[PDB]
DNA sequence: GCGAAAAATGTGAT
DNA sequence: CTAGATCACATTTTTCG
DNA sequence: GCGAAAAATGTGAT
DNA sequence: CTAGATCACATTTTTCG
């Protein structure tokens, strides 16, 4: 589409399994464009401890935020999650597809309004659901998203407890036992991979 | 240019002093302009307490993230703050207006990028950070937006415990002490009106 | 600028 | 009052050559 | 069908 | 091991007409 004309002025890179792509800090000059590969986007505290803030995925653009406003730090850390092919380009040129055909800054645009929303969500259930619920809706969201194994009928994803741990921002010790006794309640399964959506004990 | 040229296009209203804006739930329609004032985006919790998620003041945008696909449920509520002057336009009367010119695209999607910075700072400071911790920030962010009014030593901002605690997501009691005891570390005064002595 | 009616809020032990 | 954190060391899963 | 390094787990009382 | 929360109605500070 439109998108392989902006996607030719991007020199295309791959990047091994847990590169660094972008660092909270670095000057944001390049969007990045994921050709395939996944993609965890994280922040970090100076003590140590981190979050999880997003996954994205094939056609998600990348480096996005710096591109309205002049010369600012990137807000994020993003590590592939697994081999991406990614794309790039300055901003100094990227806004100039742009002033030669609009419709990419809508591709873009509507990218970081789901994306506004997805997050205005995480704000709101950080202050309202407890652990066991903040949890609860995250396997749930695991599952609308890609590597679901239907096992056979219902899904089957591999996220570490300590992964899960990072995306609620609880103890890996807490996301331990809750999911733990989350079997009991015969709503899930364990090993590495959840099975979720039915369970056993 | 654009802010005062889409400023013609559109349909300024008053709001008063509490008119409940927009409404979560909803459905999509129209794409509003702060022409004067000021917002208080909150969304809800199971049932009952909300949490201020932003405010959005004078020539800020709201509801635009209808916008770029259909039939999207609106996002959170939009109560106003004070007499906020909204322009409404449209959304199928945006994508016109966004083709004879791309400058508003842009504007926009400034505003969104600039929102979902500051909201990915509310996710971290939320499992990053104390209560305390983030009644600190809070005073420190709200020192440094237009309502807030300087004053002979720090800036002072007419606001409530039951507000921070609500910004926060903290139990008005504990919004109550905290500024009690920065109060005895001179970092702050009070009287419903707060002098951030910063 | 006014005061009645309305909204803010602080005690602590568990 | 109550949920969630923190601690060491051996225990398990899980990796991949 | 491999098999020990590695990364991931669980105690459990506070 | 500890961080916030919490549930009442007296006094205070703030509203709007
Ligand atoms: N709230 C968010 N949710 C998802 N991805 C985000 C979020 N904030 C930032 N990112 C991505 O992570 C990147 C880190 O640096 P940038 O600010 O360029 O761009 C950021 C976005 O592309
Ligand atoms: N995280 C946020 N930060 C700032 N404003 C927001 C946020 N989430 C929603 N809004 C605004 O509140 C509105 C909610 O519904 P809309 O989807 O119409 O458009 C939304 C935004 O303009």
């Amino acid at each position: 589409p439109t998108l392989e004309w902006f996607l030719s002025h991007c020199h295309i890179h791959k990047y091994p399994s847990k590169s660094t792509l972008i660092h909270q800090g670095e000057k944001a000059e390049t969007l990045y464009y994921i050709v395939k590969g996944s993609v965890a986007v994280l922040i970090k505290d100076e003590e140590g401890k981190e979050m999880i803030l997003s996954y994205l995925n094939q056609g998600d653009f990348i480096g996005e935020l710096g591109l309205f406003e002049e010369g600012q730090e990137r807000s994020a850390w993003v590590r592939a999650k697994t081999a991406c092919e990614v794309a790039e380009i300055s901003y100094k040129k990227f806004r100039q597809l742009i002033q030669v055909n609009p419709d990419i800054l809508m591709r873009l645009s509507a990218q970081m309004a789901r994306r506004l929303q997805v997050t205005s969500e995480k704000v709101g259930n950080l202050a309202f659901l407890d652990v066991t619920g903040r949890i609860a809706q995250t396997l749930l969201n695991l599952a609308k998203q890609p590597d679901a194994m239907t096992h056979p009928d219902g899904m089957q994803i591999k996220i570490t407890r300590q992964e899960i741990g990072q995306i609620v921002g609880c103890s890996r010790f807490t996301v331990g036992r809750i999911l733990k006794m989350l079997e009991d309640q015969n709503l899930i399964s364990a090993h590495g991979k959840t099975i979720v959506v039915y369970g056993t004990r």
